[PDB]
């Protein structure tokens, strides 16, 4: 149960990191780990458990299913306060900043932050940023999804975020998006930022992940193909 | 001065607490200030506080070059609002006001600034920013919901996620003016709950205010209005 | 039995009254006794979840207390967790004077599919913070309803009844020094036919003599 | 002519689907309403829908007016605001705009007309109202956020939530005069996942198109 | 027959302007008349109608029956949209300055607007400022001793081109928008200042007025109206 | 520098339109800017924009130009004592009240303070709207526009800002710009978009009474307005 930190500043001094998505609605705990396994065949080195707000018995069931067969990291990706559980590794403890109400920046977090300190769960700051077009965390969180052609304005967030101690940024387009987010807006946040920069969504060639990583990117979420697209 | 002021901070909870002196710029002239700046540094201050301006700035960038001619102590400031940047600044509390209203002063203003302050060799202090009644004018300026002074909990809560997003300092202010300073139960708590330097402002104006305040846990103090200042250090004693 | 149909079914008594029970503040077990301390005479049904935060604490609790006890656990949500398995029913609410549209329909948008999952009857519930509020007054970017406007508390239960919402909650807060007054109880009463539900700052009989009194089909404490 | 017009949809959706047709008092002098509205029952019409706009209310009523005393189908008003509350009337939607961001659509300017509906004889119907895109010009005038054309489940998940507190109907409103009316993957999707009457509405004009969407599932189309 | 501005400035060159709102609501049509006839005798200048948000047909019977019997302007003072009729003579088109909703500072007045202009309506752009406790009108209501707040608003909106402001301290509240608060707005601008809400002396509207309100805006409770003129002058 | 700007503008308006130079003074130290002006001046300019190196600029200007210097600020820096006049303006459709009353109110004290004339300017944003780009209105939606604007002048703001925003694809539709300068009587300002003469053209026949642009290229611009 190593730090995740840690970890992920020992994978990027030599190669870089992806991470696979899921999300415990989309599937039975046990179909999910025999996806969990599949994803290190591929190559990828955590998993990222929370895909939407969902009813959190099923969410610790695969995290306990997952506990047990893995041992790459798995963290939490909470869609809301009903993603925490004791069985994760990691938690990101993030704030859209591009959004339009209070609850979704600090107030969901402030409301979940008895359950992160009674439980011990690695709490990673987080800044995440929702670029157009968005996906379903466009509407669900009452998001303005930074447009395309204006990179700076992510640079804005990031450069606010990392003032303010959120130590990593997340550029989601949204999970299932036609193309990632543009390339530009990654070298650019990357450019006036030292955060672990993580990019989402859209993310499906193994050239997209050539891309996106390429781009800058620390960190693709999401096999072979890709993992191999990011070499 | 010449060094991280956040380091600064530390080499001086190793032995007791710490406080600084708010100097809004606009309610004096640049030379006048100095006085007023300098005659904090002999009462007992440890830094300068360049804030409570929504107004002018050019007026509070002569402010700073005034104070880095003349003092050896850090000046710091206090971001009304995006003109609250200037360059003689040793550091900046880069803040987030948490229980706002309105998301321009929680990421808002903050990314407006960002750019600015990058620019700028000022040294960014990440703090969660947390209103407390009745507020002051704060608690009607920037649109806020101010924490009530018998919901200490609703200001852990705040304190703590502003820890998990790695603001590692903190900062209750009860406002400019109000009649009691901020709830000693409640200053002690969030001292608790975070590892944050826990900052309380608002209210002190007895000696013994600061006492309570400084005494409730507390790690720095913060003052405005003689040489009436070491009867404002003498309670952090 | 349908627990709304339950409700109802109190044409004579008149006075359902629930305990509401918080899981974190105390363990899954005594809990029941608790719930059993509270059966034990003098109430008609278990509320539970009140505080926010964690689920794991919730679930035992539901599960704990499901064969325990023979009156009805219902749920009350101050977020999408309190939401769980072995529930009876459910008080599903729209914060109505909140300032922000989550506390109206984002959070209810959110877990509809969850009480989809279970069955669980949901009770259509219009939620109302009167001054002071309490911790809910914050926490869900209220305007509580000031004490000196009965209109206010009526206009929004007509309207919650206008939509459907069968039953109507007055809030005063955990820990409120005053109950809501029984001007804006037997007002919002006179003017809905919404099953009307009272809480906070009730500690004494004639505590729960003043609400009931009034027109307050159901008193929690 | 009156009843209780939920008894009279559901009348109708045991053999057939039903139409309404929606008119703006403001367009046309509460004469030309009739005419316009007698020629849709002589039309498949089976009721009159008045509003789909904001304005002083001197004219709804006085539509309501001639309406009322003319045809034998119900007359439900279609707030635009607490403004369109007339005493002729036979019913009322009493929506919430659920994809507001502003309190005053959800729940407000309900608070505000609620004591007129009440304090009048109308019949008032519980019903979501759900802008998607392009939402036309309501999709901006209360400030809604639009649900998107590819994300169905969104709509179902008001759709699902607004069932739950009590609201019976749904409305899945395109705005008047989009180019495309609203998607027939978000229609049949909101009906599986609730026992509301769908209501659909906005940009619709062929015969074909009112066949699609009334195929896929919605129990009422409302057309301009 | 005359522009209501042109005849608020020739009353306030040699006194205060007291007008009277009714509120058609709460009674017949016939009855606002009887009302209006006597706060007419009583002494005041003009009937304001509006304070609510209802039917608007009784909004326009109201105006009518008062239009042809009365000799004095109808103003409209709106709570919504709905709050429009041929038969005003004005409007105030107000925003509700501190609202935390932008429908109440622009959006309802977008909404509303094409139907003042749509008619002759005279409008008289007012900003509108609610003053705690504040009666029952989204505000954040500005403290009783924040005035530097309240008047940094009125000056906000004379530099957008508002030329009247209402201090509101909603009709009904128990004590009247603070005089530290009046005169401190009436030296920082040029605006005609109405002070409304709370007003129920003779005594309250002297010390209202002399503090420099303008127009002073009194509800439906009948010497009363004699009484409050007569505190004013 | 001197004279009201708004007479100087209604007079201006009794012969032709009005085009301002827009400069933004956090983009080159002051000394460029009077080049850029005189540059502006030299093309048909008729006055100039900014929004301490705020402050500074200003200060060179007045004293070596003969056309207004008018401020555009954003938020609350853009007030400097060195301005002719100043655009007093309401992000109309601003989601946020701090951008359409807030903002306002924190800065009026500062413009009483410096004597500044003070001109009072809906200011609205059209799609896509650039950085600003807040709910934009549709660029098919000129009603809301038009309501936008004729609200606005019920509440006296005699000045009218349509903002397609800086670097924008295309400017403002002509359908729009000439709905709003038809059912308001205000000083239409139109800007955003704006790059060559046939840009300067259209919106200008539209109806715009201003057009606000940001070497001597002013003077196709100001020979498109002809």
């Amino acid at each position: 149960k190593m730090k995740v930190e840690d970890y992920f500043h020992d994978i990027l001094r030599e190669r870089k990191i992806h991470l696979t998505l899921i999300d415990p609605e989309e599937q039975t705990p046990e179909e999910a780990v025999e996806i969990a396994r599949a994803a290190i065949r591929g190559g990828t080195d955590g998993i990222m458990l929370g895909g939407s707000t969902t009813d959190s018995s099923e969410l610790d069931n695969t995290a306990r299913a997952l506990r047990e067969n893995i041992d790459v990291p798995i963290i939490l990706f909470p869609g809301n306060t009903t993603g925490v559980s004791r069985y994760a590794d990691a938690i990101f403890f993030m704030s859209l900043l591009n959004s339009t109400n209070p609850y979704w920046i600090i107030g969901a977090q402030a409301l979940g932050a008895a359950t992160v300190k009674k439980m011990g769960i690695e709490a990673l700051p987080m800044g995440y940023l929702v670029v157009e077009p968005g996906g379903t965390v466009g509407a669900v969180g009452d998001t303005k999804p930074v447009p395309r052609n204006k990179p700076d304005i992510a640079a804005a967030y990031a450069m606010a975020a990392e003032f303010l101690g959120m130590r990593l940024f997340y550029l989601e387009a949204g999970s299932g998006a036609p193309e990632h987010v543009p390339e530009e807006m990654i070298a650019l946040v990357k450019r006036c930022t030292d955060q672990i920069l993580i990019v989402g969504g859209g993310i499906r060639s193994g050239e997209d992940a050539a891309r996106v990583a390429g781009a800058g990117a620390d960190v693709v979420v999401t096999i072979r193909e890709i993992v191999e697209g990011m070499g």
